[PDB]
């Protein structure tokens, strides 16, 4: 049964609630983004209206075979009426196609559902600037002050400089990047761009990327692995055994692998600066874990909330333990006392 924090009061709507069967009272199912913990349950046999971004709706039709007549894509930054309720979709700064949803309830209440997001000061000048928000359904993934990480731009600078040095030292080095979902495409695209190469990958992953409306993509990716020196592999294969096996398959074209695992946070964040990050090495294989996050840090989250000044916060992540829930509530009260709302 569907948990309360997936239900929008005063409407017929749910958010990211496809694994519960037919939800009683639901007339429209919203999907914030195409990540499996959120789409779990969708398939070609789904026959209720699904509301989403254009990019999410391309992935629904092509990857999950949802029939077209049930996909209702909405443009971003545009007031739309759904089953008699005004809604707006906003960019969530998460993975491609990911949105936050503003609901303007018939009684005057305004609710923001962040989906998954990485808060940014640019959001303070979207359509959120223009009215009061009463209730915030908040992505609390990293809601504790230990969670610090660098900007995406610093992490990509590290990656490009590391790859360009290695390959200029050794033109027979292969670069490998791990993936298991959409998101984080800048990692492998920025490295292929500095090297003058396309990114090579499986037909299944090429198919996924072709649904993303990324400009000039035909110029940047390929299924011809032999023509590429940046390869994408499943995240599970980014270990010394998996990479040794891959290097065998390349037929003596290469004699070294430099590999990247874009993690979110890891405890090596609490001690070490990005500049100081080092790989794990075995023979001619090196693996870098790089802290490329598509979720808010603690400080980014706190800034957004202190700017928005909601009357009520409903966390959507870390809600399964009493210790987590008590920790989050304590920070919410701090933020409200410091800012004065
Ligand atoms: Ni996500």
């Amino acid at each position: 049964t569907c948990p309360f924090y997936k239900k929008i009061p005063g409407t017929g709507f749910t958010v990211d609630a496809f694994q519960y069967g037919v939800v009683e009272g639901c007339t429209a199912y919203f999907l914030t983004h195409f990540h499996s913990d959120h789409y779990a349950g969708l398939s070609k046999h789904f026959t209720f209206p699904v509301y989403c971004s254009e990019i999410t709706g391309n992935l629904l039709k092509n990857k999950l075979h949802v029939q077209e007549q049930y996909i209702h894509p909405l443009p971003l930054d545009t007031e739309c009426i759904v089953n008699g309720v005004k809604v707006v979709l906003l960019d969530a700064n998460h993975c491609p196609g990911a949105v936050m949803i503003l609901f303007y309830l018939p009684n005057g209440t305004v609710i923001l559902h962040t989906g998954d997001f990485r808060a940014d000061p640019s959001m303070e000048r979207s359509l959120l600037a223009d009215q009061k928000v009463h209730m915030l359904y908040l992505d609390t993934t990293y809601c504790s002050p230990e969670y610090t990480f660098p900007s995406q731009q610093e992490v990509i600078r590290f990656a490009i400089n590391t790859a360009f040095e290695a390959v200029t030292l050794n033109p027979h080095a292969l670069v490998v990047c791990g993936t298991y979902s959409i998101g984080k495409e800048k990692v492998f695209l920025a490295i292929a761009d500095v090297l003058g190469s396309k990114v090579g990958m499986s037909q299944e992953k090429y198919k996924t990327l072709q649904c993303l409306n990324i400009p000039e993509i035909n110029s940047l990716i390929t299924t011809d692995m032999c023509s590429s020196l940046v390869h994408l592999l499943p995240m599970m294969q980014i270990n010394f055994k998996g990479l040794q096996s891959h290097l065998k398959k390349c037929g003596g074209k290469y004699n070294q692998i430099l590999a990247f695992r874009p993690t979110g946070w890891t405890h090596s964040n609490k001690f070490t600066r990005i500049a100081d990050v080092i790989p794990q090495t075995k023979g001619n294989i090196s693996i870098y874990g790089i802290p490329y996050s598509e979720h808010s840090s603690y400080l980014e989250m706190k800034r957004f909330v202190q700017w928005l000044k909601p009357q009520k916060i409903i966390p959507t992540v870390n809600v399964g333990t009493w210790k987590s829930r008590s920790t989050m509530e304590k920070y919410f009260r701090e933020w409200k006392l410091e800012a004065g709302y």
